[PDB]
């Protein structure tokens, strides 16, 4: 297996269509003994991980919750055991009110929401890498998830700005990384149709909004070389392999685009 | 005069070294007729803006204060009269708490400091556009300050993920602005002695990200290669001049790098 | 004027629809006094000249042609009378022959044909800085004028990668010219309906090659956040203009987009 | 093993210090089937592969030549048997004439000598995708080395224009390889201390080229999070394999920087 015996922190599960969810599905084939995190709905996301391949320990983590933080890595380490260490860190957790995505003018987006989605989608990419750094192995990799922000889009609105904040957090976590011999890098994938985003072209944030996400959807797998399946996480899943492997060795503070090559080509 | 009969809205001026005093200056002195606003120290600042080569009046803009916000194309109207339009507006407004910046280690900066710092230094960007764009002429045209974030460096830290998230604001304000004929763009600057500079390299923030500040300042003379005078604000004045003029009408969405051309070369 | 008092070469006139006449145009109503350079046909090029607002010079160069490129500096002095210099510089020419652009497969180009492309499309830039450098005054600017490169697109196939290579050559001309106190830069334009591209776009070099430009042009008025007209170059001829004068004196090495922002927009 | 039954051909070495020795070491440890291809000195290029840890067919392939590109996949499917195709293609070439490199001025190159390297080290890469993708499977990967030319640097002179070139070229393959079911992707590596290399620090190529060589490595590992040693390749070996296997299996027309991070740090 790619990930035999490396032990592995996956955050973000919250329904089988969860990019997290296909993450520690891969990882678990692979090799990988996991803990899993989770927000708010505990039971329900211990309902959804039984479907895994192998049991997994599940922990609660709310990343705006300081406490949750503070204990999380006593709590790692009494559900991998006394003197074992994390190789890996998956940071799969995203959120911005609907204020600020959608029909709603990216100018009427009040900053309270945007400031609570650039807490949950940005900088608990450095809470979380602040709190298991200590517990993390050297050789060790620490992955995020990434939309590649580099061009304004619409309805994405203030989540692309989350994006950029994130890119940039991930740099900066990559130098305080590196002190550990640990990698830091984001996987940017193409689409994928989660509840949330099937919701959204169902016109969940109005019409507008979802006719402009079934349109970027389409031109994605038209640009895409070798095409893009929305409904198919798991070519993502299998790249956030790749960076928790000992494949990508040289490689931290970076984006790898798991996106059919589409932000590669114009038309 | 590259300006004249512009009127145009300048924010940011705090003492005479900051890069929006040497904007207004230059600003006038290519003919364009000024609304300075300012934050909390309106005494200091007009005093400030005496030494410039024209009266303007000064309206109070806390960029926080959503009421200073609501009320702000009123008391623009009110200062240029009514029937007047702004043909450009200068976003020169930057603030990060010490604990995003300096020596505090980045992981212990609090979420409540580095959201402060996003709200001033990249939200704010999205709110006065938002508020002046109803009283903005077709052909006019919005610029904001930024340093280049593609790249992580030492002491920047949380600033660095602020400029970063401005950036992806400037190319969102360019959607909106667009419906209204008016351009939005970025100068990223090289590094300038202002006032808080020079604190910060003497030692203010810490003495290790004084020494970083410092190293960082000579290598940007270093690669440019037509050099770098970080104590002389006036090209990055002109740079934002010819962005408020009519000499760059198909540029929008975009960063101009007023910079030496350090960003251009590795050595 | 905005140019007034300064001396200019610019290259790539062969129409009335060349964009080098139409920065010729501008920069003449902005009073800079120039001297054109012309290709092969040196009588059609004096006729189509005869319509700018003001005379000028016309010296034959073909940038293949060692011969004309070690002559052209004498032949520039002779023309602006000894003991006057350049201020500005323009290259406005490309070339790549239809076995690497249309519908004829990307893999079919034989290297000769793509080499003399990329010899008259971006090694040709730094040939004119090396022949004209020498008579260039300090202060001075050379633009070059780009297609953004940065994504592979339909039918346009090997001269983007010659417009990727001339960027490169940009940055290290950058380089040379700084130690002249002069600035080299590109403007890279969204497309504009020249002869030759109308002829395309009608089916000169194959039908889908054709049908493709059409999409990509419509594209990029969709994208623009301020719109892109692809039948009028002035905007474009405004930017050159732009970087040629005093106004943008700290950018070098750099590439000013003239696009409509299109470039900044996804969708 | 990573790479178990892919036949994969690896075109490149010259000395046991090549990029592409420990790529094919590394891809047959990890249990790959090789052919090598090699240029002109193919008793020398034997002896070095003799010490891989299999056997592999050797092929004779001048890039240059168009009767070895024209006969090479008959020559590759005779090496590993009729019905059996590749899965894997490893560019790994260079080349560009002393005068394009070092202490020879950058005007100074001439265009014969630049437009040999830029056929040896760029459009090679097409060559190669269009001679082997006839007789590569679904799934299969092409890789090109690469270094980062976004920024001019010293010395590096026209190779840097032919890495600009060879990057565009790349996104053009992946165009023509997704019909294959192909990817292409390009690995950006860090300085290695080749013969080449070296030699150049040395001052092979005069005193002050060999002088900005080692500046511009020593800033390479400064910069790194993870740290960059130019004495070991193997990072580099492993994250071409990494593209060779089925774990980037959405990566196409993309770079991979095996750098350190370094390209991810200003300072
Ligand atoms: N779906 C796409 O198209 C796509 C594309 C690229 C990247 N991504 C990114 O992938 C990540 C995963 O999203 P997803 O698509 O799988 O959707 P999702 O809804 O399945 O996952 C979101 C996760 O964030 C978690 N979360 C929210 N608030 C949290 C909090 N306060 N603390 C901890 N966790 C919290 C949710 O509980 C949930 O598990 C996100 O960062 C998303 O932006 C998604
Ligand atoms: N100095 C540099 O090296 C440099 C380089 C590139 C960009 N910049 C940017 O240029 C901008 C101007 O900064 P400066 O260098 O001139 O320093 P400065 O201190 O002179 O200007 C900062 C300005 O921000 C204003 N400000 C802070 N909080 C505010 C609030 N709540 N509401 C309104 N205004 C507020 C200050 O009052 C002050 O006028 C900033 O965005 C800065 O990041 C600076
Ligand atoms: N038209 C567009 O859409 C567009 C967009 C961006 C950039 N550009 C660039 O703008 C430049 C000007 O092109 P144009 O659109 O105006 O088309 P054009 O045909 O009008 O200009 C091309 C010029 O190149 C010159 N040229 C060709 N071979 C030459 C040689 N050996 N020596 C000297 N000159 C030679 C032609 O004689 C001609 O004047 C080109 O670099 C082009 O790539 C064009
Ligand atoms: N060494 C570094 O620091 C470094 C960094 C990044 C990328 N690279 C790239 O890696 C690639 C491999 O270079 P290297 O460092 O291992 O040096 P090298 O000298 O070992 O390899 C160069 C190879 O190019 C081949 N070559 C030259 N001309 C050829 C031709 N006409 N046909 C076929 N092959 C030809 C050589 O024979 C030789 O095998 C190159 O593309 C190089 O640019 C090198
Ligand atoms: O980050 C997220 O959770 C959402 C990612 C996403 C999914 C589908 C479509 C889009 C769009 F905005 F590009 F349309 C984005
Ligand atoms: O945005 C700001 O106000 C600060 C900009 C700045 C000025 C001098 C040095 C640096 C450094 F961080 F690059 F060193 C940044
Ligand atoms: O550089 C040139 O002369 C051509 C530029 C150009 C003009 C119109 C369309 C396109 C397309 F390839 F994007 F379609 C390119
Ligand atoms: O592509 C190549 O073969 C050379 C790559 C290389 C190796 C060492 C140093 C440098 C420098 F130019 F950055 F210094 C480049």
């Amino acid at each position: 297996g790619l990930l035999d015996g490396k032990r592995i922190l996956v955050s973000g599960i919250i329904t089988d269509s969860s990019i997290a969810f296909h993450i520690a599905r891969v990882a678990q084939e692979q090799g990988a003994q996991l803990v899993l995190t989770g927000f708010d709905r505990l039971r329900l996301i211990q309902r959804i991980t039984d479907r895994l391949p192998a049991k997994a320990p599940l922990l609660e983590l709310d990343v705006q919750n300081e406490e949750h933080l503070a204990s999380l890595a006593g709590r790692v380490t009494e559900a991998i055991g006394a003197g074992n260490k994390l190789d890996g860190v998956v940071h799969s957790i995203g959120f911005m009110p609907q204020t600020g995505m959608g029909i709603n003018p990216f100018f009427d987006a009040p900053y309270a929401d945007v400031s609570k989605g650039i807490h949950i989608s940005a900088y608990s990419y450095a809470s979380m890498a602040k709190a298991l750094l200590p517990i993390m192995n050297p050789g060790g990799s620490i992955v995020g998830m990434d939309f590649d922000p580099s061009r304004a889009m619409p309805a994405y609105n203030w989540m692309t700005v989350a994006k950029s904040a994130l890119e940039s957090v991930n740099r900066f976590v990559a130098r305080e990384a590196g002190k550990y011999g640990v990698r830091s890098n984001l996987v940017a994938a193409g689409p994928i149709r989660t509840l949330a985003m099937s919701a959204i072209v169902g016109g969940a944030l109005g019409e507008e909004a979802g006719a402009q996400i079934q349109l970027l959807e389409e031109g994605w797998d038209q640009r895409a070389p070798i095409g893009w399946n929305m409904k198919d996480a798991t070519p993502v899943a299998k790249t956030v392999c790749a960076l928790l492997s000992d494949w990508l060795p040289a490689t931290t503070g970076d984006i790898i685009y798991a996106d059919g090559g589409a932000h590669t080509q114009l038309l």
